[PDB]
């Protein structure tokens, strides 16, 4: 309890070095990032959240709030929220202090998450359909049944017990020069400045927010909580309306700056933490470490010790595919060519011997009569620009080629999945799938032991890292007869 | 090097527990799954090797038989290998002794695993086309500059480092059943099974391999190490021709079965671990759960207490894609229909009415002549087949559907990239591009919002964790007009 007010500097100092933390969490890795550190010139350090058992950092506040409510026996009373992350730290808690704990949830949640919940302990109660109406319902309990309500951010305990990381992270590293801070409702940044503030004034605290969630920043502008009227919901754990409260934008009052960012930089925070520590972010918890890039450059803040924060990880594995998808873009990965070859009786063979040896990811084509028959070609490259400007040339040996990778938005992401379609007339043809051992130029094999002699008319091939069944082909190393297939029908044949 | 030869049981055991392994390895975890412990009826455990600095098992290994080397001053002399995961527990070992290492590679192997090795230590040489002639490089210094060839499997110190980790096991919980190990070469499993057998003989010891590198199942059916004709390349780290040698046929006479699985297995078993204890796997790394996974239904375990290594964790954020898409077809995640809906002249929009509310994945369509353009529709569901069953019927009102989605392995994996094409004879199109907020239901008002008066002769949209360009348009919410545009030309247009 001893906190609702307006707590001083210190009173914050206190209620962290007296929370109770540890008898749940855990003290979490520091750990620099290699490749990144070395990239940009600083030194980077992650904190490590999501090694917490509940993969996250929220278990710090609720575990503070809710294991100093008891001094008050107002647990024999109870506790209940209304979530989906932190939810899960509430449960957590619930059950190691042995205080019943009351979640709820939307109507249509997600097994998955109401699982996790029900999980660590926690009984949740499905009911709403928007999510203030679970959380109305959660409130009406309170008040009826007397549960004890437990704010995901807005409280002074819950935010005394979020300072813990500070806590840590200046034992942890005390050279640090800037800490970068994720904003969802404002818990977290609000106990890791007021500490740092207290004890290492010289630290820059800068919040991080989402260019889609930017609760803060727009409260700042104002110097009110002002209601959002949209929250996007990538970074879910991120997504709040009105900041804080009064804890929030009254602690903000040690911020040093704030920085926001766009999803797309987010998914590359995320390719970041995985590539150098191995670490599996969710948006949110990668949000912070994109805000760092940004704000690297920005500054041009060259040679100091830098750290954010993993702040969490729970993130549905299919949502993985997505990131990669949305990196790849801003990456230049692979080649998008647009050449024609001309043919239709004999073949792409010719064409594809001089590509044999380079990888490729697309070579999808579809009778169309125009003398020359265009065909959709992906390569994968590794020298970027400077090797696609060879396949380019190089292809300047014969057929003419099209360049529809550079800055093709639209082939990148809508046409490289729209390729196919109908013919023009009827067509007398037969559809076969083949699979094959992916290689280096398996293809190529493939299309060499398949021969010259057909009057192919269909082809769809999409590959190293994205898909199994290898080839579709339509004519006039593994065959399936595939040809009154009714998708075929539907929507190629014609 | 005191091994060399035909180590006998004990011996092992002696230099298992006199191998210097924590100088550099750490003791790994050993977690249960909750969530599948409880899906299957086992306690099923993970061994939890991920964690090695070198994010896999081979510093084990590398690093006893380096360790005990240096015995003779023959570190003065040095040590070589050619590689690209445990060309990692050397480089990393070399720099800990204190002793050179070189490492051979191909010649186009991959910045990425070039740089790792470079970073862990070791000096690299990229000379080769094949790995054979990367080897027989290595092979070659050896003998003139006097390197020291270092295993990566074939060898009795090599083995006795690995079973390390069963001394760990072991420790770690007791009360084991059976333990699956995975078999590249059979290092691991060969040190794991001398050491239980000799320890804890009723324990089970089943080695796990891929069906595309059973390597050790044919030796074993010959009774001879056999090379492969052919070795899968998913599994990396298990890509092995002929197994080990003597060390590891010889030693495979402590294994109490063997079995073998494919590509689309590991990648549930990599679904598995990421949703469970949210670590993640590399190919090799879930290849022995997924053996489990198989083991258990087989023989029907129930009850038991069953643990499997996670052996390494090297893998390319991208790669990430592939096991998504291949464990989605494994699954009945979502509806493709091959919905007819009449109107050319009206709309849409009345068929979404009906799914408003209902997560849309993809809606493709392109304009074709028959009185009935039909649809490409993808829905996200949640009860599987019984939803279906619904949005089926219910969508039994009105235009007919047809259900591709079910076993249609032509839809699922290729026609869904394929829809699309070229209308019939020209058309006085325009192009345009729209991007917003996804939700359940974004569409819709993005339709409604659109209205219906439009000519559209092109849709296509697919969705929530795959691609953030929402929508691309053709008649006859933010917009780009992207109507000349290069890749439609060339394949859509027409
Ligand atoms: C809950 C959470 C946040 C931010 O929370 P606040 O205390 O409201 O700022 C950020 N990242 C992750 C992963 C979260 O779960
Ligand atoms: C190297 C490795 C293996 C198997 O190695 P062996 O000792 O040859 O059996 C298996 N899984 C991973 C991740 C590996 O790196």
């Amino acid at each position: 309890q001893p906190l609702s007010g307006a707590p001083e500097g210190a009173e914050y100092l206190r209620a962290v070095l007296r929370a109770p933390v540890y008898e749940a969490a855990q003290v979490t890795p520091l750990q620099k990032m290699e490749k990144l550190s070395s990239r940009l010139d600083n030194v980077i350090l992650v904190k490590r959240e999501d090694r917490q058992p509940v993969h996250s950092f929220k278990l710090r506040g609720a575990y503070a709030m809710m294991a100093g409510l008891t001094e008050e026996q107002k647990a024999h009373g109870v506790i209940t929220a209304s979530a989906g992350n932190h939810a899960q730290g509430v449960a957590f808690s619930s059950a190691r202090l042995g205080v019943k704990a009351l979640i709820v949830m939307p109507t249509a949640t997600a097994d998955i998450k109401v699982d996790a919940v029900r999980g660590f302990g926690g009984e949740v109660l499905l009911h709403g359909a928007n999510f203030d109406e679970a959380k109305a319902k959660a409130i009406e309990l309170s008040q009826q049944q007397g549960f004890t309500w437990v704010p995901p951010f807005d409280h002074p305990m819950v935010i005394a017990g979020q300072g813990t990381l500070a806590l840590e992270l200046l034992q942890q590293d005390a050279h640090l020069d800037r800490v970068f801070v994720p904003v969802g409702g404002g818990g977290l940044a609000a106990g890791v400045a007021v500490l740092i503030k207290q004890l290492m004034p010289q630290i820059k605290v800068i919040a991080v927010e989402a260019e889609d969630s930017a609760c803060l920043k727009a409260a700042l502008d104002a110097g009110h909580p002002v209601d959002l009227p949209r929250v996007g919901l990538f970074a879910e754990g991120v997504a709040v309306k009105r900041i804080g409260d009064e804890t929030f934008r009254l602690c903000q009052e040690y911020l040093d700056d704030i920085i926001t960012v766009d999803s797309d930089a987010i998914c590359a925070a995320m390719k970041d933490l995985f590539e150098d520590v191995r670490a599996v972010a969710e948006p949110s918890g990668a949000l912070a470490l994109a805000g760092m890039k940004k704000y690297i450059a920005l500054h041009n803040i060259r040679g100091e010790r830098l750290a954010h924060i993993l702040s969490g990880a729970n993130v549905n594995f299919h949502g993985l595919r997505y990131v990669s998808e949305r990196c790849e873009l801003g990456e230049q990965r692979e080649a998008l060519l647009a050449v024609t070859i001309p043919e239709e009786k004999g073949s792409f063979l010719k064409f594809c011997q001089l590509l044999g040896g380079r990888s490729v990811t697309e070579f999808n084509y579809r009778f169309a009569d125009a003398k020359n028959a265009c065909i959709f070609v992906g390569v994968r490259l590794s020298r970027g620009l400077e090797e696609r400007k060879e396949i380019l040339q190089m292809l300047n040996d014969g057929g003419y080629s099209v360049v529809d990778l550079s800055d093709d938005e639209m082939a990148k992401l809508h046409v490289r999945y729209m390729v196919g379609g109908r013919p023009s007339h009827p067509l007398q043809e037969r559809l076969y799938s083949f699979e094959f051992p992916e290689s280096p130029g398996a293809l190529l094999r493939f299309l060499n032991t398949l021969g010259t002699y057909w009057n192919i008319s269909l082809f769809h091939y999409r590959s190293h890292g994205t898909d199994y069944g290898r080839v579709l082909a339509a004519f006039e190393y593994d065959c399936h007869d595939e040809t009154n297939n009714p998708a075929f029908r539907f929507f190629l044949a014609g």
